[PDB]
């Protein structure tokens, strides 16, 4: 049995794809595979006060269909919270609530996702021309293979550690913060270093300050202070559906300009309110004569070693041009992520995929990889399109339209 | 041809009723009569910067049906302004845009509304007990009559002038502000008095200040300064549909408590931002050495007379306990409105309508007037229920649910 | 040794006064008596996040002297926090910081305040007409009497419990919340009722929510929800120095209008940010499926009794018009305060103080009590002037000007 | 008569110097020369709604002396506007008010500034080593020379036009906008192009939009939309006096990091409120069906020519890598400024001043130019220290401390 489309991974991107498929009048068969036991949307960073970075209007479907049964508003309504929510006058739900929104949408779906199912490889199906791919799925029981005309790869961002630093028992990447943190002894983390100057770093430092009154925190970052995230209406336009076209059709020079001027809409920056809350906390501690937040500015973490009961963090100071050591209990690296890269999954097929001069994957406007003529199957990317489609690639800004264009593309070809 | 329901007036309340009728699976016949040529939603006060006092989520239908084709979001989408709107991160549309929303919703409707049609009386149909009512409609050419099993009266708020003051060519009620203003010679309104301390008074003063750089304005109000409108999330819960119950089922003592603590949510109060804008304007004028805004606090307007080229306003000062005259070109009375009273329209029918101890109409929870067995046809009120249903009666807070409850009620009895 | 002026109590008002005395070129002798061991400014309510309700510009002196050594700005500078503070862009200091500001100002003063000194009575001095008063001061060791040509009474607001409810081991007035709370065992305050819909009530409920995540709280108040405090610029003008004139010279009618329209600038109301924080808290608990905040609206606490291990709170519901019992661990009554009353302290001198029709003290514009000719000794009130001077009387809005006007009055009358 | 110190220019920087001199117990003689007839602080850009970018606490003296007779608070008090101002709860005065503050401070000063006096050169005084400088001052009547042991150069930012574009009758630099705007006839500026994406460009566009209702405006800028200014509390720390030290003592690596991460605090960025107001204006025009603001993003102005009665602006589009002509009435170039150059008055003395490797003036922390032993007189810079002291140089953030440090330095060496 050969499916019209198979989705690899089940985060928000393929969820919105599933929703788009259901709402389309086109009769398309599909299967989705998620390695984890259920939807798990950055649970390691589901901190108490964490808030979405996208407006509730930017949900699974609303921008494409303003009367979707899968809209965030529909979800508030069935939960009996729409009125309460509207009273609050906040365009930004909590991460906690949005996570519930995802699970609610998944349940509503007619079709069933296959959990505990890791896709291990994608191989060319039989014959010429190649009209199908073979998808190798590993369950905890048994391995198997499914066949599909089209495949949609949406496996998410990949944690990135500082060069020369490896994750270990007392060294964590931010993505795994709560998983480690909930599993400690509550008074065996009196000294924590957090590396990074982005949203993750800021939220973790905030949480630590708010959690235990006696934790001392070292916030280590290359800038002189947190840099504000730009979420003013015009800059935010780069996430408009039409701005995808502008980036896509634009020259390399124009693409560079988007990054030069507007990377501060998302990368290595912190939300205004979180910055102000941290600043207020620092100020009040100073007034109380009990400083706890140590901001190590203009600096990078360059190494970590466990020495007896201490995690020894090597810090490079850009001001002094020298390195030194800080001793803590745990090092949290909030040092960001690498883009989704379909390559590692593609091993058979990658040689049917065209690269550009700088060796990156060519991708069509409709998120479809560029292939050899012998490949006729569709390979679509949700994620990993930073270089072709722009800053919206890893974000929640454009779920409805992106998923819709992919579904239309697939239909247009069947 | 006897209609299931006839709507008198076509403002937002009956519009939402029309929408509720179309979305209901119940097959109900209806007709709507509006005395004006088209939807005309306080156009006299459609000032340049005027904002809705209610969230865009509080539209014609969303609270009842979160995926209505008549939602504000659907409107934005069809106009191609949903993305732009979301980027603004403002819950409050402009009055101008909301007016366009109403006209858009009216056009989408399958039913056609009858314009230029004034309802002049409502009479008992032929029968005992009465199973229908007759509805007299006057058009420019003819007069006719319509028979209905239910009526819904939604005529509006009635302009109220100060005691002992009659409107005039030089003495305007705020409701007609732009009708008189528009084409009045600019060089002829150098001195304007505005009576009142509410949202209407504040917006008019602001507009005058913004629009002619030489007008001198006297803002006359009983308070020592504008009182802020309470729109904090808890107080705003009095407009929750569950709060309608809470008022309705509550004792007279409880009802009085709503008004004594929370009338500040709507009556005789001014929006925070409008207050601050006025204050900023006054401050800057002082800095510039050119005061323009004269605030006559602890005061009321008690009379007006035209004397040669001057409108002479008699002001009573509470502080001094005396009266004095103030000469201006025009007096604008932003002195508020009276609730909608169905009584005039009913005439003949009033007698089968039950009153309470204090002489007020009794109304069931579903907005249906209490009648004597002599009457079995339904008379519903959208407006004029301040005493029975509470502060939401004249407002836009609860359109979707009240219209829905009325439609359900009519279907239930049929 | 007869002093020109004696101050009873040493809160911000009398501190203000001490500052005004020092800055005045007039050579006036003065003594201040405070019952407590040191300045103690509503310490029972010094909660972690508590913020001033008045701008830092409304400090001890700035409105009268823009370049005072006692300004809040000066304080920030000396503490090396002025630059940091400026960057925060908030006009409202924390209560904790403001408390440090007061202590700092007191230390800088050339005068020394007598602490642990309770004023127990004020008596007519010798002779007629009375040219001085005698101030009875009780210390832990001894008792003594001092003599003064003028006296300034500034003893502060007085806690007010609900009628028919008495403070106790398990029934606290908000003013003493942290006093009691810091003593009790955490696992023993699982159930708390808080009565009131004002700033105190709201702050206490937020603190409980934020500081113990398994505490259940019942917020009992007469309104349908918290009412917002009006702090918009025009309404705030009622606290302007000139508005004190406007209230004072105005008829009863106009005085009543101030209260009818603008009592919501201060009484029985809650700051916008605190309301939204509480609302956010409730919302997030509902999402998590773990409700903890129970808002009991349109209601009054009418009684409390201890029954075994439970504090039984009798609540009257206005909606239903019945009463019922609610069991908790502690009842906190955030039910407000009564105005300062110079009455009790005055005793005999009250005979020489003139009352109005409704039996209240007559007070001149300069805060001096109206007296018969048999008394020429100045009695000034900082507090307790709500009926003559208006809503600024118990607040921090007008410290600089009021203190300055009292000092000027005293000096104008010395000669 | 040899002065201890001579100030060239009398803007806020030297004004704070004059104040610092008067408050210092040191008896130092001084003279100040200003080319203009009076204090003239960017009057070309004194637009109606223009706000300070710096807090009122950052005034001429307060950070140094919290109880200065020259504080902004003292100013408000004398003008009887301290109470009113505090009620507003806005840290940012208007530019108009601040200008009045300057003039007020200048009048209070005991010292008398010499206006209409343009410094044309600074030359070494007699014999070696030079112990004084000679300052050539040109008045409308005559030219004279004064002698001084120290000199403070504070001549301000220098307007910078685009490469290939010259100011003219219909091509204006933003600095002269009001001077130019005012003579013109309203009916003659129906089409205006404004180049730039910074605070100047944004304010000018907003003013045009607000001041005429028919003007069509082309906003031409290299970014995809306005970039928000970073004004969050850690970011404002860059301007702390203690941060001057951090920048000064830091390596060249560290210095680069300040600019890389935090130039957005000031350069090529727009205040949050101004951005939202422009966005609101664009939105309402679209609703009204009358678009007037044309945002020409990802673009540069590269030439201008007058052709009959139009100004032909050549625009380069990065997106299309192409240029085209845009015809208008006036081109306003809001393309920024070039930092103060100590060097152009310096002439011969420049031989005795030390450059570094990249050819830049060496400057001591106390703002004094590094000289050979042949020069012993002090040359101080307020402005032109971007390289050595950082982003605070042209700004108002640090007037009190900078002026105080310079006064102390001069006293110390005397
Ligand atoms: C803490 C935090 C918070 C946010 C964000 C990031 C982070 C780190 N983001 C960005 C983030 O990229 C976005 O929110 C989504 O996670 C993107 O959804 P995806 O479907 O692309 O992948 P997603 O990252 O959700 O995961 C895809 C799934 O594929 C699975 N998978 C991987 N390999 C597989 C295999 N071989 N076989 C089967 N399954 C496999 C993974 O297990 C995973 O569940 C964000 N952006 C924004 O615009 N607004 C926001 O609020 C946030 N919030
Ligand atoms: C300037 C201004 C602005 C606002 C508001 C009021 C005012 C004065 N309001 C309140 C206002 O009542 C509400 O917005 C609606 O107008 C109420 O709808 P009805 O449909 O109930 O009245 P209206 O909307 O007043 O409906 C009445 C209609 O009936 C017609 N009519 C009257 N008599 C008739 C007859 N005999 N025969 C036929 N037709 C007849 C009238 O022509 C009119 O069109 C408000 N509230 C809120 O919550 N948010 C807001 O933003 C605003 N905005
Ligand atoms: C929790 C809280 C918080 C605030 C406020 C109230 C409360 C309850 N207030 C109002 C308050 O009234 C004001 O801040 C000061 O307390 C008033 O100064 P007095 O100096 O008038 O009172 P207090 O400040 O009450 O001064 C009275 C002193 O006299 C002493 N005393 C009493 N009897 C004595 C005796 N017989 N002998 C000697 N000493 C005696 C007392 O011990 C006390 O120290 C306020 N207002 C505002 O405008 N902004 C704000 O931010 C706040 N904050
Ligand atoms: C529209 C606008 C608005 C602002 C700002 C810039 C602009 C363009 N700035 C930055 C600006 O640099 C600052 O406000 C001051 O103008 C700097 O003072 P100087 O005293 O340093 O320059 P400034 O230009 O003010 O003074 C220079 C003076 O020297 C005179 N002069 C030059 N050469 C001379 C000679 N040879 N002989 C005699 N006189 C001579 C000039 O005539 C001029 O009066 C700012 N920054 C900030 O932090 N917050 C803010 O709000 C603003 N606002
Ligand atoms: N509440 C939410 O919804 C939420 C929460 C967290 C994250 N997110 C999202 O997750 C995505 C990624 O955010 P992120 O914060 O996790 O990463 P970033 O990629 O946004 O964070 C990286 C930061 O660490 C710094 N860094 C790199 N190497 C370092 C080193 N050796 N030592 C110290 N610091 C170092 C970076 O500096 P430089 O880049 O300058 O070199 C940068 O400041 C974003 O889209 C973000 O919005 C969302
Ligand atoms: N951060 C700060 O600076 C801070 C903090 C706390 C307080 N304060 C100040 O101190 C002053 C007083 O504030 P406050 O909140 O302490 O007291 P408050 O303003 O007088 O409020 C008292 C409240 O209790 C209610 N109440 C009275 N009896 C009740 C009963 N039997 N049951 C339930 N509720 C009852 C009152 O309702 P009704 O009046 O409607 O009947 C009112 O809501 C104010 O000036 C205030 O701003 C300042
Ligand atoms: N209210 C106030 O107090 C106020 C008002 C105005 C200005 N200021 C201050 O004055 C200083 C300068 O502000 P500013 O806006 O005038 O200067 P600016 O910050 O340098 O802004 C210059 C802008 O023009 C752009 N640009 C340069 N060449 C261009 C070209 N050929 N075509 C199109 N665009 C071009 C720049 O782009 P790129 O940088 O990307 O190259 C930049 O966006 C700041 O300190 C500022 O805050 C204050
Ligand atoms: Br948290
Ligand atoms: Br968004
Ligand atoms: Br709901
Ligand atoms: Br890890
Ligand atoms: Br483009
Ligand atoms: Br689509
Ligand atoms: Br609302
Ligand atoms: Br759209
Ligand atoms: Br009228
Ligand atoms: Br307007
Ligand atoms: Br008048
Ligand atoms: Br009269
Ligand atoms: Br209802
Ligand atoms: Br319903
Ligand atoms: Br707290
Ligand atoms: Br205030
Ligand atoms: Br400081
Ligand atoms: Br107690
Ligand atoms: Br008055
Ligand atoms: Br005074
Ligand atoms: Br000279
Ligand atoms: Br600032
Ligand atoms: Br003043
Ligand atoms: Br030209
Ligand atoms: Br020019
Ligand atoms: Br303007
Ligand atoms: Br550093
Ligand atoms: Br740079
Ligand atoms: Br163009
Ligand atoms: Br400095
Ligand atoms: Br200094």
């Amino acid at each position: 049995p050969t499916h019209d489309v198979v989705g690899v991974g089940f985060g928000p991107a393929n969820l919105s794809l599933a929703v788009a498929l259901e709402e389309s009048p086109a009769a398309l068969t599909s299967a989705f595979f998620e390695r984890r036991a259920s939807i798990s949307w950055h649970q390691g960073m589901l901190l108490p006060a964490a808030k979405m970075q996208v407006s509730f209007l930017k949900d699974l479907a609303t921008f494409r269909n303003p009367a979707s049964r899968f809209s965030f508003v529909s979800f508030l309504h069935e939960r009996g919270r729409l009125v309460r929510f509207a009273n609050n006058h906040d365009f930004f739900p909590t991460r906690r609530e949005f996570h519930d929104y995802l699970e609610w949408a998944e349940s509503k779906l007619a079709h069933e996702v296959s959990y505990d199912s890791e896709v291990t490889a994608i191989r060319p199906g039989p014959g010429r021309p190649v009209d199908s791919v073979l998808v190798d799925v590993s369950t905890p029981e048994a391995t198997r293979t499914v066949e599909a005309r089209n495949i949609v790869i949406s496996t998410g961002l990949v944690p990135r550690m500082p060069a020369g630093v490896q994750s270990d028992e007392f060294v964590w990447h931010s993505s795994r913060f709560l998983d480690h943190f909930r599993d400690r002894d509550p008074r065996s983390l009196r000294r924590v270093a957090v590396a990074g100057g982005g949203q993750s770093a800021a939220e973790i430092v905030r949480f630590l300050h708010d959690n235990r009154p006696d934790t001392v925190v070292h916030a280590i970052m290359p800038s002189y202070g947190y840099v504000v995230a730009d979420n003013t209406p015009f800059a935010n336009q780069i996430f408009d559906p039409a701005a995808v076209d502008d980036y896509f059709d634009g020259s390399k020079q124009a693409k560079d300009a988007f990054w030069r001027y507007h990377r501060n809409t998302n990368y290595s920056v912190v939300d205004d309110e979180v910055i102000r809350d941290l600043y207020r906390r620092g100020y009040d501690d100073e007034v109380a004569g009990a400083p706890r937040l140590n901001f190590v500015n203009l600096a990078h973490v360059v190494g970590a070693k466990r020495i007896a009961d201490d995690t020894r963090v090597t810090v490079y100071s850009m001001a002094r041009e020298e390195s030194y050591d800080l001793d803590v209990d745990v090092l949290v690296c909030a040092t960001g992520y690498d883009p989704m890269d379909p390559g590692d999954l593609l091993g058979e097929l990658a040689e049917h995929c065209v690269q550009d001069a700088e060796g990156r994957w060519q991708v069509d406007r409709d998120y479809r990889m560029v292939t050899t003529p012998d490949l006729r199957c569709g390979i679509y990317l949700q994620g990993g399109t930073e270089h072709t489609h722009g800053l919206s690639s890893s974000l929640l800004s454009n779920l409805a339209t992106r998923s819709g264009e992919i579904v239309s593309s697939i239909e247009r070809r069947k």
